[PDB]
């Protein structure tokens, strides 16, 4: 599937989040090589270092099911620009990811920044 | 369901964990109202600090796919006495679950705990 | 030093606070064994996930110093009656003190609640 | 100051690191605007989440005592070449700090990198 399609599934993802502090909801998609889409959304807690991003559900769900291998994923909130992951989700993706797999930062007026998760973290 | 039928399932979610660092896999199967069970596992990192516990992979999981309420969770680990869960991840069940919700902590040898969300966390 | 000392500390402490998202100021004081008190106050970041509390701050600044003896830690926010800590804050203070050292918490209003580190996570 | 004094700082602080688990010490160094230094370790945890990186501690313990100026951070491990902070770290460095805030990453044998806070994390 294309990046297009990706990204309405995490425009659908978003939809689930969890947010009454924040009121800020954030939708991933992750696309495995065998052409699998887990969506994932952010989760907070009153308790705000307990917070968990969309990337990270989604990513967590994947390895949860046995699913490894990952060639893309998009991201979605309702920013002016697409703004990209937080730090702490950018180490967890090149964790699980490799340093060529795509990330399409989207939001939800059709703009699209393409990078990758090594051009996220230089020297990771 | 009972309460032997949610410590095998969450003995199943266990073989999925991504623990290269540690070495110790952890599983959680969380019980929604309505009967349905999600599975989760501990997902580790490089950096020690971004760690995911089994826990909160479950809940997260179910949030994302819509699911609110929850009945019952077990958590399995290969100890000597069955281990309580983290205070982070007794700090996201408060939040996510009710103070009465059932928690049967076990390990793979016969022991077995049943306490519950409200007991775990005092004062929370 | 008493416990009415080392609120007063705590009161000190929280004043220092980085909170513009939550605007929610708490402060802790740390006492070793030998009577130096350590300050801390929470952190927070735009993204939540990576805020600090107060206790975490007074704790990493004692073990910097190569103060590893804790005897007592206060703690203090605006609430009605006094709110313990969150749970992953439990959790760093069973790695770093004993079972036994006091934990005061406090308001601003004079009421107090002593517990200890131990009763604070039943069973870690 | 200068770069090698900084560096020489971290060194110093990495020696007080609480590192059981990994037993993988590093040191960071903060300088303020004035002039004053900061030091600070990782702090580890048995729940591996909970961590505490060298170049927060650092930081926190400058807010902590009211510094919020910075004009550059150093930080030292024993890796084959210097490297970066974790995606983490680079968040709150971020927050913190100037996006023109001086990094110098080393090693104990020689290696050095200078960076900055806004290099390290694109887009943020
Ligand atoms: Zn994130
Ligand atoms: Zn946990
Ligand atoms: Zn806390
Ligand atoms: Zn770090």
């Amino acid at each position: 599937m294309n990046s297009k399609q990706l990204i309405q599934e995490a425009i659908e993802a978003r939809k689930q989040a969890y947010v009454p502090y924040s009121k800020f909801q954030v939708g991933a998609a992750l696309l495995t090589q065998d052409g699998k889409v887990y969506r994932g959304c952010n989760v907070e807690n009153a308790s705000y270092g307990l917070c968990n991003c969309a990337e990270r559900t989604a990513l967590f769900k994947a390895v949860s099911e046995g699913d490894k291998e990952f060639v893309a994923i998009a991201i979605v909130a309702d920013t002016k620009r697409p703004v990209p992951p937080c730090g702490a989700c950018r180490q967890v993706m090149v964790e699980l990811c490799k340093q060529d797999t795509k990330v399409y930062l989207s939001n939800l007026h059709g703009d699209v920044q393409e990078t990758t998760v090594g051009e996220l973290l230089p020297g990771a």
